[PDB]
C-alpha cells in the first residue's frame, strides 16, 4: 500500500474552494514579476495591443486545458502524482513526474530570488545594508511555513492580495501614462519594430508559461468544491463553471500586467516597471519605493507557493509515502529548490526550459485520453494507493504509455512553432490504439472500483 493520511483522496466533506474562490486563487496567481520579462520582451516582435491578444488567446487556450486536466481531480480528490500511475505506470509515471516536480522546482527558487530582491531591495532602502542569500532563505524558508498550512493559507492570502494587487497594477497604469503625457491607445501601438516570430507562436508563449501548473493543477483542484450526486450534465456544468472561473481569474489580472510589462519596454526600453517608472516620473521618495517592493513580495507569495511548491512536496510524501509527509516533503523541495540556484541559469538556459515545457503536451494529452476517452472517466483509486494493481502494468511500468510520449514527441517537432499542440493531439490520438492494445494483456477496469466512495 502507498496511501497516508496525506496522499490520500480528499473526502467530500474536507472540500473548501469553490468557483468564486479559485478565480481569487488564480487572479492574485497570475500577478508576478516572469510576465512582465515575457510580455516586454513581446514587444520587439508585435505591438502592445497583439500581446494583449497573444496573452488573452494563450491565457485561453490555457482555460481550454483546464476544463479536461481538472475533471478527474475535483470528482475524486487524487494527486496529479498519484493520478498519472493510470497511463503510465505506478512507478512508470515517476518518469514524466520527475521531469515536471523539476520543471516546478526551477520555477520556486528563481521567484524566491525575485521575492529576495524584493525584500533585499526594502531593506537596504533602509539600511544600505545589501545581503541576499541571507533574504534568500529566510524567504525560502517563510514560504515553506505559510505553505504548511496548505491550501488553507493560499486561498486566504489571495483574496485579500488580489484587490491590493489589483489596485497597485491599475494605479501604477496610470502613473506611467499621466507621467509621459500619453493616452492608453497611443501606448496600445507603440511596439513590433523587429517583427519575425508567428503570432502562433507568440500565443505559444503564454500557454506554455503555465504549462507546468496547468497540466498538474491537481494538486490545486483537488480542493474544490463539488456535489457527489450530480450527473453527467451537472458534473459538465460544474467543470464548465470552474473552468470559467479560471478563466475570470488569470485572463483579467494578466492582461493588465502584461500590459504593464509591456508598456515598461515600450516606454523606457525595460520590461522592469521599477525602472520604467523611475524614470518617466523622475525619481520617487523611499517610501513609494519601499512600496513597489512590498508589491512584488506580495506578488510574488501569491504565485510561487500555490504555482510551484504544492507540486514537488505531493510527489515527495506520495511516492515514497512512509518516508515524507506532505508538510516535509514541502521542506525538501524548497530546499532542492533553492540548492539548484536557477537564477544564474534563467538567462542561459531559456531557450533550453522552453524545450521541456512544450514537451508535457504528450503527458497532458495522455493523461486527457486516458481518463476521458479509453477508460470512459471509470476509475479505481484503490488500485492506485497499491504496489500491484490494475495500473502496475509490467512490473511497475507501462511501457507502451512512455512509447506514446517519446512517438508524440518526435512528432511534435515536425511543427515547432505549434510544437506543445501537435504533440498533445498526437499523444491524445496515439494512447487510443495504444491503450486498446495494453488491453489485451492488463485489465483496464477493476472490481475493487466500487470502493471509491470510501475514499470520499
Ligand atoms: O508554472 C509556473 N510556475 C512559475 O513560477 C511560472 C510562472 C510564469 C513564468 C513565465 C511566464 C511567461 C509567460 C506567461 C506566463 C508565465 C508564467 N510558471
Ligand atoms: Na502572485
Amino acid at each position: 500500500s502507498l496511501l497516508n493520511p496525506s496522499n490520500a483522496p480528499t473526502r467530500y466533506a474536507e472540500r473548501s474552494v469553490g468557483p468564486f474562490s479559485l478565480a481569487a486563487i488564480w487572479f492574485a496567481m497570475a500577478i508576478q514579476v516572469a510576465i512582465f520579462i515575457a510580455a516586454g520582451q513581446m514587444t520587439s516582435s508585435f505591438q502592445v495591443w497583439q500581446v494583449i491578444v497573444a496573452i488573452a488567446a494563450g491565457c485561453t487556450i490555457a482555460v481550454i486545458l483546464l476544463f479536461f486536466t481538472q475533471s478527474a481531480a475535483i470528482r475524486w480528490g487524487i494527486n496529479f502524482t498519484v493520478a498519472a500511475r493510470m497511463p503510465f505506470g505506478i512507478r512508470g509515471s515517476l518518469i514524466p513526474i520527475t521531469l515536471k516536480a523539476l520543471l516546478s522546482l526551477f520555477w520556486f527558487g528563481f521567484q524566491t530570488w525575485l521575492g529576495a530582491l524584493a525584500l533585499d531591495e526594502i531593506t537596504r532602502l533602509l539600511t544600505g545594508f545589501t545581503n541576499l542569500p541571507l533574504w534568500i532563505v529566510i524567504f525560502g524558508a517563510i514560504q515553506v511555513v505559510t505553505t504548511f498550512y496548505g491550501i488553507t493559507f493560499i486561498r486566504w492570502m489571495n483574496v485579500f492580495a488580489s484587490p491590493v494587487l489589483l489596485a497597485m497594477g491599475v494605479y501604477m497604469v496610470y502613473l506611467m501614462l499621466d507621467g509621459a503625457d500619453v493616452s492608453l491607445g497611443e501606448v496600445m501601438s507603440m511596439g513590433g519594430e523587429n517583427p519575425g516570430m508567428p503570432f502562433s507562436t507568440a500565443i505559444m508563449i503564454f500557454v506554455g508559461g503555465w504549462i507546468a501548473v496547468v497540466v498538474s493543477i491537481h494538486d490545486i483542484v483537488k480542493e474544490c468544491k463539488v456535489d457527489p450526486n450530480a450527473s453527467r450534465e451537472g458534473q459538465t456544468k460544474a467543470d464548465a463553471r470552474y473552468a470559467t472561473a479560471q478563466w475570470l481569474g488569470m485572463v483579467p489580472a494578466s492582461i493588465i500586467f502584461g500590459f504593464i510589462g509591456a508598456a515598461s519596454m515600450v516606454l523606457v526600453g525595460e520590461w522592469n516597471p521599477v525602472i520604467a517608472i523611475t524614470e518617466v516620473v523622475g525619481g520617487v521618495s523611499i517610501p513609494m519605493a519601499i512600496l513597489f517592493q512590498v508589491f512584488v513580495l506580495l506578488a510574488t507569495w501569491s504565485t510561487n507557493p500555490a504555482a510551484n511548491l504544492l507540486s514537488p512536496a505531493y510527489t515527495l510524501c506520495s511516492t515514497f509515502p512512509r518516508v515524507f509527509t506532505f508538510k516535509t516533503g514541502v521542506i525538501v523541495s524548497a530546499v532542492v529548490g533553492l540548492l539548484m540556484m536557477p537564477w544564474q541559469f534563467a538567462g542561459v538556459l531559456n531557450t533550453f526550459l522552453n524545450l521541456l515545457a512544450s514537451a508535457l503536451g504528450p503527458l497532458a494529452g495522455i493523461m486527457i485520453s486516458d481518463y476521458f476517452l479509453v477508460r470512459r472517466r471509470r476509475i479505481s483509486l484503490h488500485d492506485l494507493y497499491r504496489t500491484k494493481g490494475i495500473y502496475t502494468y509490467w512490473r511497475g511500468v507501462n511501457w507502451v504509455a512512455l512509447a506514446v510520449y517519446a512517438v508524440a514527441l518526435a512528432v511534435s517537432f515536425l511543427t515547432p512553432d505549434l510544437m506543445f499542440v501537435t504533440g498533445l493531439i498526437a499523444a491524445l490520438l496515439l494512447h487510443i490504439p495504444a491503450m486498446r492494445w495494453v488491453a489485451k494483456t492488463f485489465p483496464l477496469f477493476s472490481e475493487a472500483e466500487s470502493r471509491n466512495e470510501d475514499y470520499l
